[PDB]
């Protein structure tokens, strides 16, 4: 069993360990960054994401693929992210506000964007126009001011629990549930995905994997140096 470290973005602290809004389990932090946008070429920060995934499971159903690579070969592999993804585990997305945004704002933008997605790949369904109303309804009126949060649990059967914070306090309970796969992907490969707003947050995902996944297979190693066994 591992510990990984806290990483403070930009001001924001996300604490190694978390548990998700309408979630029992424990997850870690994966990797976590800065999220902003060029205007001139200026950077401008808007939020820090936190991307946690489920300490049960997550690290052994990654590893059969990605064992054996450096932080450099997952972080160019777009492979990888989409593993993250679609994987047979929960995570949590924390995103947390540097700038301020407004619920509207923030729901019409990402919405807007997986509709366009799904329109182009040819896979916009009743169930996705239903899933992003919910969403829609979910953020209305809600705003967001410097600090805030908002929180998302991704299930591997595809439910999206939404909920927000007034701080970087993750609260107990879930908000709406959304059950439709396609949204509760999109809005992680949103974040990590080929056309993901975060790279900071990409690039700090497969730098810790790939650590973690190297001490895992380091632990149960045999050296001369250390012969004392427990087994009979
Ligand atoms: O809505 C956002 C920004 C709008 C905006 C408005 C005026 C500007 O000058 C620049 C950006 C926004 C920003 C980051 C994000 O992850 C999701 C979002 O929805």
């Amino acid at each position: 069993m591992m510990a990984v470290s806290e990483l403070e973005v930009d001001g924001v602290v996300f604490p190694s360990l978390a548990r998700p809004p309408g979630s029992a389990h424990s997850h870690f932090l994966a990797g976590a960054g800065v999220r902003g946008m060029e205007i001139g070429g200026n950077f401008i920060k808007f939020t820090a994401i936190g991307v946690y995934l489920q300490a049960d499971a997550a690290v052994s159903a990654l590893a059969k693929k990605w064992a054996g690579k450096a932080a450099d070969e997952l972080a160019s592999d777009a492979a990888f992210f989409r593993d993250v993804v679609t994987g047979e585990f929960e995570k949590f997305t924390q995103v947390t506000m540097i700038l301020p945004l407004t619920g509207a704002q923030y729901s019409e933008k990402v919405t807007e964007n997986c509709v366009a997605y799904w329109k182009a790949v040819g896979a916009y369904t009743d169930a996705e126009a239903a899933a992003v109303d919910k969403f829609k309804e979910a953020f209305k009126t809600e705003t967001f001011p410097p600090g805030a949060s908002i929180l998302f649990t991704h299930s591997p059967a595809g439910v999206l629990t939404v909920a927000f914070s007034k701080n970087s306090s993750v609260p107990e309970s879930g908000g709406a549930a959304i059950e439709n796969r396609p949204l509760c992907e999109a809005v992680l490969e949103a974040i990590i995905g080929e056309h993901g707003v975060s790279p900071a947050a990409k690039l700090s995902l497969a730098t810790r994997v790939a650590e973690l996944l190297k001490e895992a297979a380091s632990v149960d190693e045999p050296a001369a140096a250390e012969p004392v066994s427990v087994s009979a």
